[PDB]
């Protein structure tokens, strides 16, 4: 089972259902099960990386791809007033799934501070 | 159009610089929202993430890798939150793309 056995690894292998927005060879975008904004989705690599703090230098292109896919999906979903992208790292970040992911939230005014 | 982040990159006004290389700059936010709150910005003037090009992929990822390394150097061993704001709903404050890195306290949910 490539990609590991976190919930996200299982979603990648189609073993647990998800509402998928976009998929390519490097990543997957799907809606969050507990949305914090009218639109709230995740972009995740297919390669298993536990958290941003252990990403390798050679992961730069992949991490950037998450953002490019995030912004493209946001446009496809009509978030024309903007959105917020978030990575939660570790305990202080509130991380609950240890497979790297980018949140994209929009469809309402986001506030400051960002939590 | 030029922004205050352009002035910071050009060293025309001061900032507390954490790290610099040939393609990005990291510096403490002047209005910090956590005990540690810094920005990583590209030297290339991309106004907002929504207009970033495919060729910018590795540069954007570089911001994140630099951010993670700076976070470690600043002792954020308990974690942190990275944020990119887009447009008015995103609360984007400066039209030069920037990655926020916040830590040194519990970050809460929702993220704004
Ligand atoms: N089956 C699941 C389990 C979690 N999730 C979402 O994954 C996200 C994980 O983000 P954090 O690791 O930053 O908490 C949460 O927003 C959670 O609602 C999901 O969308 N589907
Ligand atoms: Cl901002």
């Amino acid at each position: 089972r490539p990609g590991g056995d976190t919930i996200f690894g299982k979603i990648i292998r189609k073993e647990i259902p998800a509402k998928i927005i976009f998929e390519d060879d490097r990543c997957l975008a799907f809606h969050d099960i507990s949305p914090q904004a009218p639109t709230h989705f995740l972009v995740i690599p297919k390669k298993h990386i536990s958290q941003i703090s252990v990403a390798e230098d050679d992961d730069e292109s992949l991490l950037g791809h998450l953002m490019i896919v995030g912004k493209k999906c946001a446009a496809d979903l009509g978030l024309n007033k903007g959105y917020r992208m978030v990575v939660n790292e570790g305990s202080d970040g509130g991380q609950s799934v240890y497979h790297v992911h980018l949140h994209v939230l929009g469809g309402r005014q986001m506030h400051w501070p960002p939590g």
